[PDB]
């Protein structure tokens, strides 16, 4: 195997004197070698502060040169980076380090967060960033250490996911490199020094760690911090990086078409090859702007925490339809049923991906979901989909979210896409409420555009005018003036239930 | 990791109908599901005749389907195939099976080759390819067998090198995926159904076996098998199949341009995106019509059986000049010294590669040439090369073939390719002979063009005229009819300086 820092050490023998980390804002600029320096150095600085490898320690801080380079010296050392969304409520961040047993917690000032772990209880010995290296500058002292020896099914990244608190995810060794190379095989990077990558992705989710900033170092070219978004700024440090690739969410990816869109514009976006997110839940509309506003291949990937990549789609024309491609093994089992189930095509069932190199080990300290999800060596992503006439995956919602009315299979995600389009509409979400036949009623709650007025009747109107079978058009609207929502600005879907019951 | 079995076994569960191997001129198209049951069927057959995991099995086979049908069942069986150049003296393919120590050999008929190896004394037992399988036919006998555990360190395949005989270079089961996966890190393959890739290479070769035949396939596309090469029919199944990528000898290449160069010609080489090759020989002529006259693009790769790829560059200008891809580690050392003796910028030594995943583990039955090898955690290419000021490799020569005259390095290559451009030469060997200083003189053996004349003033006029370095020029030439070649085309080096000592 290669793990991330046999992949990066590699990187810096073959392109020493290459630009590999990027802050133009900050006018900071480091080589291949230069940033290999400073990750020893911080490596060294911790293990003489009695840091020792296969130890867990937290990471809260967002996307800068500095947390790039306290990431890779932990992996350096052999300790196992936690990597924690520092926008989660202090208290649940001291939580998951207490849930996770952390030797120490390397911390981004505002430190509500360290007085929250102390008063946790939880004696993990807390580490602010600045302490350790300052704008890519470290604080060195110590006896150079070892590398250590590193084994393929041990421990080297923990990522959390989203019922209750995020799960901690236990990424192996030997995941890292098709967790890198599937932008390769599926999303047609390549080796070489014309590689300069825009780091739009948190380095706390999976993509934005390994498909991101690994990649970019990995193939001996150029990752490009992005501290704060800004469609404008982003844009612009794609031509002036020449920047080749990007990969965004939906919404970042919205908001950097309409900024493209404008004739009056001096950007030039020529150096971008590749356009890539993980657009399940994108609407066909903001599909359309991506293809007419971005220039480059436009490639739509499925993932997981869990397993990265299991499905891919070149130049898609709907966001839910994709295939497995390089390293994947997929089937399509009966909801609810095992590994081997499979459905005859057609009908509809639980998406599962073989457990390979790519997968996770299991939930460190939760070994009854571990059981839910790993079972007989295939990953159960809980999402249901169906294969079409064409022997494509079409992705069709959560299982969670999935209504059942009149025994049959409705799935809110697909009535929110047609509903987003009605005019006036700013704001859906489709849920299922108690009907007096033991099953659910497809109910939708919208909230009105600015000072527009929505009625019952004209979304009902609009509904019949679309492709939606009979059975699936709400049964009922409530008209809302929010919805309501978490910190993260994910709506509360259970809350929604509730509040709409009274 | 992905074994070759895996790759190909998750290949067909992804795309069970889509066209694996096709033999246009026989009619021939078998699915990725057909032909994973012919490679079952014939596994089964070969363990109920008593073939077991881990034995060696000679193959002695020019390209064709049906030995594509053999190789892959012996590796499902999980027998470790020793592939030959069925070009060989019959003799010599028996001494190899013998000092080999194989339990089997399957062997296309023309068996002077089964003779031999009977009256070699081996007890290989002989196995007819046309007994297995018939034209993608299998005969199919024997309970259904177990897929047996590969290891990533044990021993998968075996393929045979160029003083004395070829050496069986052990891969282990955990270097096929990096062999394959270099074709899309180096040289821009991606996975996909629109992968046509035309088998030119030898299966035998470790090109056409992981980088060609499992590339094709592992990426779910088609090999085309070709069984015997003409530069017309190689262009016609380019635009009938349409193939999207070749890897192709440098002679090979030479033939395709020139066929594809007809200006009242019909083909159509759209469909083909990459033209690959190991041109270190090739000279800048052969290199310019490949650049006219083939579409795509060009990649040049440096490699070797022992490591695969090594070195590569896209859209090569001269052959010589490469730098490491994703995978390698290259270094280069004092001629003759350790490992860790790197030699100042601008110097010339040996070429080392670091021995990861993809390098063999060992040369079978032969400890001496292994330890000569592999030392250190590295492979010894046994080429000269120099780093350039722009920071790339530059391929010198063979160690073995460089001349000292006055204490300085000469390398022949160089000096055939100039003169290989001289009026009248068909044909150039450079070689050093003895001088009266204890140290070796530049001499040319040179063949004229068909009733041309060649004088040895008129070339030394010629080389003064080009870039040679004064000390580079030959000092004597030797106008010879024609150069003594073995039956594999390839000039005696030896025997040539014997010939001209007399
Ligand atoms: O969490 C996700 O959406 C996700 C995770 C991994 C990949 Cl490769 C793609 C998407
Ligand atoms: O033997 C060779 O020339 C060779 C072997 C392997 C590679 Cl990848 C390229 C060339
Ligand atoms: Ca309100
Ligand atoms: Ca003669």
């Amino acid at each position: 195997m290669q793990t991330v820092n046999e992949m990066l050490r590699r990187a810096a023998t073959r392109a020493p004197d290459h630009c590999a980390l990027a802050v133009p804002a900050r006018g900071l600029r480091l080589t291949h070698a230069e940033l290999r320096a400073r990750v020893e150095a911080v490596a060294a600085r911790l293990h003489a502060d009695g840091l020792r490898p296969q130890q867990r320690v937290a990471v809260v801080a967002p996307n800068s040169a500095d947390v790039v380079i306290a990431i890779l010296a932990l992996h350096r050392l052999g300790a196992v980076p936690a990597l924690l969304n520092p926008r989660l409520k202090s208290a649940e961040l001291a939580e998951l380090i207490k849930r996770g047993e952390m030797t120490a917690a390397v911390i981004a000032v505002g430190r509500q967060v360290a007085d929250a772990i102390f008063q946790s209880g939880s004696g993990a010995r807390i580490i602010f960033l600045g302490d350790l290296v300052r704008d890519g500058e470290p604080y060195s002292y110590g006896p150079p250490i070892e590398d250590p020896q590193r084994e393929p099914a041990q421990p080297a990244f923990i990522f959390y996911t989203s019922t209750g608190l995020p799960k901690a995810a236990i990424i192996p060794q030997r995941a890292a490199e098709s967790r890198v190379l599937f932008m390769s095989t599926q999303v047609g990077l390549r080796h070489g020094r014309h590689n300069v990558v825009l780091g739009l992705m948190p380095l706390y989710h999976v993509v934005g760690f390994f498909a991101v900033l690994v990649a970019a170092l990995a193939l001996d070219g150029t990752y490009v911090v992005v501290e704060e978004f800004r469609p404008v700024d982003a844009l612009q440090l794609v031509q002036q990086e020449q920047v080749t690739s990007l990969f965004a969410t939906p919404t970042h990816l919205d908001a950097l078409a309409a900024a493209a869109a404008h004739a009056g514009s001096s950007l030039k976006l020529d150096s971008l090859r590749h356009v890539t997110f993980a657009g399940a839940t994108m609407p066909d509309a903001v599909l359309e702007t991506v293809h007419q506003h971005l220039p480059g291949e436009k490639v739509n990937i499925y993932g997981t925490t869990e397993a990265m990549n299991s499905l891919y789609m070149r130049q898609p024309k709907t966001g839910t339809e994709m295939a497995p491609g390089f390293f994947s093994e997929v089937r399509i089992v009966r909801i609810g049923g095992g590994v081997d189930e499979i459905v005859a095509n057609g009908e509809e069932g639980e998406l599962i991906v073989a457990a390979s190199d790519s997968a996770f080990v299991g939930y460190l300290n939760q070994p009854q979901a571990t059981a839910e999800k790993l079972q007989d060596g295939w990953y159960r992503t809980s999402d249901v989909a169906v294969w079409t006439p064409e022997g494509t995956v079409r992705i069709l919602g959560r299982v969670d979210d999935m209504i059942i009315s009149g025994g049959e299979n409705i799935h809110p995600s697909e009535i929110e896409r047609v509903l987003g389009t009605a005019p006036g509409v700013t704001e859906v979400v489709v849920i299922g409420l108690a009907d007096q036949r033991w099953g659910q009623s497809v109910t939708a709650c919208v909230v009105p555009r600015l000072g527009e007025t929505l009625s019952a009747d004209a979304l009902d109107t609009f509904c019949r005018s679309s492709e939606l079978a009979d059975f699936k058009r709400p049964k009922r609207y409530f008209i809302l003036d929010q919805l309501p929502k978490n910190a993260l600005n994910k709506v509360l879907r259970r809350q929604l239930v509730q509040q709409v019951s009274s």
